[PDB]
């Protein structure tokens, strides 16, 4: 059953309902066809996957007057971000924040009494898969109306060579193929893996059918097992996460990292490095009833009835490396050059596929230098110095080096910081800006009021990295970064205009400092 | 008294405390003498004040290795910032967003009913005059013991001539002055504004001895009126602003103003256009009862025991004037030359005493540069170009044109924005991120997502304006401008490496479009 879009013009809400009854329909829903039939040109390339990478490499390449055809087996497109990944990774982000909030001043001014608040997960991944229509709707909207893409979706791609793709039942040629599939959720090899309440990202939001107990057990230990880890704990639930080696190595600023986990503990989070799960027991129900792990310390038992796997993604490359004899590394990713082109003529590959880092930036930026690629604009891609951040209870942002970093890779160093070192430490009203103002103010919540931290060269006067947890810097981390990447200097950070009171405080500290010809610490 | 503080080294905390022990003195309490015995140096600069100016401008000539000092009539250095004016405004706003957050949804997930409930304007307020000494605190202690400044503060100073100051009984000496004591709220010459009730935001956080009833009138239609009026309104009280002219024109995009004016309507506000009070009402115990006002539709009077005043702020120009024959502008600002130098010799004036805009970046940056060209280092400052924010119950950000204003001026240019222009208007689950995820997702809520846009030259490429409404992008906006200083297009806009999902959607939608040698708004 195919349905002939191409001039139908459904509004954005429209979209989201027919998607949705398309995602709903018990024989698996009609295929959604929208392709020029009218035009000549041969596609200059077919992607296969019409996520982030997929999605963004044909916008790019349809702007460069070039022609292309998305084929992807969801009925909308942007991929994993709206359905499963990065969006309800951040609707959970900001449940954990307010629920922070709400905690902290449980029984204060508007604030309800959440000493024995257990708030539902299951009513929130609900609202998740009851408002996820929404972004999907625009996606198809905003690719077919605005950027004027090509494309099939609800339909599996079935490649048959370097130049040739069956899709809705037609066989398609181009010049190219750029693969743009993704990654699947990792798992773990041992007992009881496969029992119910046994999680990950993907599954939660589409197989959460009971409210989970009082403890939950979360496997892994950098973003996506410290954000979903730290929204079950903001519900109210006991947290154990099991850390193979070290939590939150992406923090690189001891300092920085040492706030973040200690505020994780505050919360009441438990966080057990060097371990490894062993076994997960199964009830006689077939449902998980505790976890059993190795650590430093000896075995453990956590008893729980729901476990998070929040462990890597693993490229989806066997089907079309068997077909196409792609080249791979040792994690299954595709093996790419510069140009994004994989051991295959004519065949690129770019996002999740290729493997780390697995960001949006990675992915969208590889597919659009794909796409410019096989446009005849001979473009090389290579991610380096980038920001980063995750959520926490907060945001987590940082960029450059760490301040041991900096030290050991040989520069002579200052910071200026907030809170200042002094014997009171945290315990004091600074930093402060929008969400960390009651923190601030609080009876004994100074210390949560956030942590922010540049290092400079004390010789060059150039910004060599920053670090802040709180709220509302990580969008200034974009621009911030590529002033860095330019050259900045403290004397040229303490002459921008800042917009007190700010969540990076840099500026104007920055200009309290780059007054003296030698620099000292703030 | 003449506390001489010299060698005494406070804490924090210690400072803290004491400036609420000398601030609740019943006599006033002693002074606070913080001069350095040692020194042969003649003074560079003395300041008349140690708000953001002031003080700001001693770290630097300090940095520079020139010799200074403060005399303020406050106990506490920072100015008006710390003490009734950002810092409480920012609480209050984050009050505002949070209440707004759990009114919409009211009842629902960890949300308590917020049906019936006024939260008490007093007791945020007693909150934030219970913790405005930890600020203070860090303000002394900082400037003493890391800035390395002298000062004396809790005694007013008494300029005799362009060289001489008296304070704390004694006479100083100094090459230069630079006169930083700010500026004090407006008021109305109408029968009752001094009754009772009648508040601006220094006199709020100082004589609040009731909790207001359930109607408040705010005057004014600026930052002051609208930050203010939004927390008021979010406390559950009917809000109703009287605006001389029209409110917000700071916002020169019409679109972006439109939503910011919607969203506060939709919450409840009345803002009445075309109308001057013209008498507050007192009740037989000189109370306020109501207030008077002509209309273009004629005379209405609205009952309230609780009016705020948001005027404009006024030089505190007079008596300095009189002593030292300075001249003034039409609003009575100190008139200055580019190197902030007044019309008497080696006086210069900073800070809010010269004029708009009265900022932070002003008070601050207008200080340093006074205090660089005492010390011999000739600079120019004429702040333009600089972005811009205010509160609502959102925080907006804005720079540069709004789309109107860039073709009204000869710009052929394109947009880029979010929600798009479409029959489903702003019912749509974007723009989307940290704290407007509940907003994107709940049901009927998709319109407060927010709203954001880009001007940019169809013709150079080059961002001509950028506007935000949410939450999160006031410190980007900081960073962001200084790019769009230096020339940013769309291309390298595109780009950069964004952290989604980002409060500013910018970077990625440029991508989408940066592609076509001739852009397409989006
Ligand atoms: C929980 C989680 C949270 C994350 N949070 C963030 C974040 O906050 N910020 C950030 O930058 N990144 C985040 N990421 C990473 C981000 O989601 C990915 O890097 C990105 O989505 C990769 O895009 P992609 O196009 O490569 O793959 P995908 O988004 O996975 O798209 C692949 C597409 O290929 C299609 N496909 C696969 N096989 C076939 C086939 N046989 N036939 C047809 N179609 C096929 C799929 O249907 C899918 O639509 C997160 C990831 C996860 C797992
Ligand atoms: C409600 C409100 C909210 C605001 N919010 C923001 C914001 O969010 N962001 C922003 O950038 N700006 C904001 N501003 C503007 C900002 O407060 C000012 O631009 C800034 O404080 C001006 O600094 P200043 O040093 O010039 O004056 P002030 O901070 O007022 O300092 C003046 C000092 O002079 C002293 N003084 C006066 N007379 C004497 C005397 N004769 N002897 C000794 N000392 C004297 C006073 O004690 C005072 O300490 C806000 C203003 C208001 C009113
Ligand atoms: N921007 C965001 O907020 C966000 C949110 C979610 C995901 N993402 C992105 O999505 C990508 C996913 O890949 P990744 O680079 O995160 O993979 P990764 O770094 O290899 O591993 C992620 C975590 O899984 C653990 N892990 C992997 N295999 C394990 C195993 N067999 N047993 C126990 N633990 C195991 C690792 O622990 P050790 O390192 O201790 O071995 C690590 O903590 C990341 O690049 C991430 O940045 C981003
Ligand atoms: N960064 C921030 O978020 C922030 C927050 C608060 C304050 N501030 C700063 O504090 C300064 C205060 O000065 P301002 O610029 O607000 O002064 P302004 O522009 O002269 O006036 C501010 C508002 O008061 C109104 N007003 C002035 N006199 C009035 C009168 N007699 N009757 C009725 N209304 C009157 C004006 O109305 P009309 O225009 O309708 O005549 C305007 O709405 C600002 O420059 C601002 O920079 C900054
Ligand atoms: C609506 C939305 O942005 C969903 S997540 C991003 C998908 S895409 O724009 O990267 O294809
Ligand atoms: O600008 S100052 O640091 O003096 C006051 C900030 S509240
Ligand atoms: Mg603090
Ligand atoms: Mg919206």
């Amino acid at each position: 059953k195919v349905w002939n879009a191409r001039n139908d013009h459904l509004t954005i809400n429209q979209w989201a309902t027919r998607i949705d009854e398309i995602l709903e329909a018990p024989d698996g829903g009609e295929v959604i066809y929208n392709v020029d039939e009218n035009d000549p040109r041969e596609y200059d390339a077919i992607f296969i996957g019409g996520g982030a990478a997929g999605r963004f490499g044909s916008a790019y390449l349809r702007a460069m007057g070039g022609r292309q055809l998305i084929v992807d087996r969801w009925p909308f497109l942007g991929g994993s971000c709206p359905h499963n990944a990065c969006v309800p990774h951040h609707l959970f982000s900001d449940c954990a924040a307010e629920l922070m909030l709400a905690r902290t001043f449980s029984g204060q001014y508007w604030f309800p009494d959440m000493t024995e608040k257990v708030v539902g997960i299951k009513e929130v991944v609900d609202l998740f898969r009851a408002g996820r229509n929404g972004p999907h709707g625009i996606m198809n909207f905003q690719s077919k109306e605005q950027l004027n893409l090509e494309y099939i979706l609800n339909c599996p791609a079935k490649v048959i060579d370097n130049h040739t793709v069956e899709a809705a039942g037609k066989v398609f040629k181009a010049k190219n193929l750029i693969l743009a599939v993704g990654a699947g959720p990792g798992t773990l090899d041992v007992p009881g893996v496969n029992a119910k309440g046994v999680f990950d990202h993907a599954t939660l939001v589409e197989e959460l059918d009971y409210e989970p107990g009082s403890t939950v057990v979360v496997v892994g230990g950098s973003k996506t097992a410290v954000e979903y880890g730290c929204f079950f704990n903001a519900t109210g639930r006991r947290t154990v996460m099991l850390v193979r080696t070290e939590p939150l190595k992406l923090i690189k600023d001891n300092e920085t990292r040492a706030y973040v986990l200690d505020r994780m503990k505050e919360q009441g989070m438990e966080i057990i490095s060097g371990s490894n799960v062993t076994r997960i027991e199964e009830d006689a129900n077939g449902r998980v009833q505790a976890v059993v792990a190795m650590t430093p310390n000896g075995e453990m038992r956590i008893e729980t009835d729901f476990v998070f796997l929040g462990l890597g993604e693993q490229p989806r490359s066997a089907e079309l490396a068997k077909i196409l004899g792609l080249d791979l590394g040792p994690k299954g990713e595709v093996l790419v050059n510069e140009y994004l082109q994989t051991s295959v003529p004519n065949v690129y590959a770019v996002g999740d596929l290729i493997g780390g880092p697995m960001e949006m930036f990675k992915a969208r930026k590889s597919g659009c230098y794909a796409a410019r690629n096989v446009m005849g604009e001979k473009i090389s891609y290579t991610p380096k110095n980038y920001p980063d951040f995750l959520h926490t209870h907060y945001e987590v942002s940082f960029l450059g080096m760490g301040e041991e970093e900096a030290r050991a890779a040989g520069h002579e160093i200052v910071t200026i910081k907030m809170p200042p070192d002094t014997e009171n430490g945290l315990n004091v009203a600074l930093p402060a800006s929008d969400r960390t103002m009651l923190y601030a103010f609080g009876k004994g919540t100074a210390h949560m009021s956030g942590f922010q931290k540049i290092v400079i060269d004390a010789k060059t006067r150039k910004v060599l990295g920053a670090h802040h947890v709180g709220y509302g810097a990580k969008d200034a981390f974009q621009y911030l970064n590529v002033l860095i990447k330019q050259g900045l200097t403290v004397d040229e950070l303490g002459d921008m205009d800042e917009l007190f009171l700010n969540p990076t405080h840099f500026i104007q500290l920055s200009r309290l400092r780059a007054g003296s010809k030698n620099l000292v610490s703030l």
